[PDB]
């Protein structure tokens, strides 16, 4: 998908205009740009052993190809090589990188499609037959897995409410920090853009639940985690 870049289209638009008129005989420039051209586009063709793939990156994984490629295209280049020497070091390097392309595919895959254990993850895909951006709701269980917070007697309560994946998703408005009562009741204690909530040198009475919610615009919770927080009399 690396030719959705770009910057990959105009380097491979500098290598024919810039490049091939000192360092390759003209009869070879339209072929081997045809080649190139149709080599580069083919990062799109996949197999991934197992499992199987989809025809979708993430703009990471996209800019990560990109950039493999364009940085070992220019090591070429700026060795000046010519003529047949040229030409297969041309052509390994988009073997080589072609595969590597693969692996990364395949790790965006096994690690970073739809990543999230619980919530709901809108993440923008890219198509590589088409360079079709898309959002894609990754919807997981609501169980986040329950927090259980052990805090000494007088020191910071840090209630942490941020998950990795929240950093690349899409549509997140503010984390909503909750108190829960006992009696099936709660107040709201906290609302912003920051993921965290502190209750420094905390007491016995702040013992208790506590509830992060991650809003979306403008629909359901994209995140909830439970915390029940212990207080220990303590050092
Ligand atoms: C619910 O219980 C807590 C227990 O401390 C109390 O502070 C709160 O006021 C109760 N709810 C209402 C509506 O009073």
């Amino acid at each position: 998908c690396v030719i959705c870049d770009p910057s990959v289209v105009l380097a491979l638009k500098s290598l024919e205009k810039d490049y091939l008129p000192g360092h390759l005989d003209a009869k070879h420039h339209k072929a081997m740009m045809e080649r190139v051209e149709n080599a580069v586009k083919d990062f799109q063709e996949l197999s991934l052993n197992e499992d199987a793939y989809m025809g979708v990156v993430d703009e990471a994984t996209l800019q990560k190809g990109s950039w493999s490629l364009l940085k070992d295209l220019k090591r070429i280049t700026d060795s000046d090589v010519k003529g047949d020497l040229f030409v297969k070091e041309l052509f390994w390097m988009l073997h080589l990188q072609k595969e590597t392309f693969a692996t990364y595919v395949a790790r965006f895959q096994k690690e970073a499609y739809c990543p999230n254990k619980c919530g709901v993850m809108l993440q923008t895909l890219i198509w590589c037959k088409n360079c079709k951006k898309e959002v894609h709701a990754c919807r997981k269980s609501y169980d986040c897995g329950e927090r259980n917070v052990e805090v000494p007697q007088m020191e910071d309560m840090i209630l942490d409410c941020e998950l990795n994946w929240h950093q690349a998703s899409e549509g997140l408005t503010d984390y909503s920090f909750y108190r829960v009562w006992g009696n099936n009741t709660e107040t709201l204690v906290s609302k912003g853009k920051e993921a965290t909530l502190t209750k420094p040198m905390v007491g016995p009475e702040d013992a208790g639940s506590y509830r992060c919610e991650l809003g979306s615009v403008n629909s359901s919770p994209a995140t909830i985690i439970n915390f029940h927080v212990t207080v220990l009399p303590k050092m």
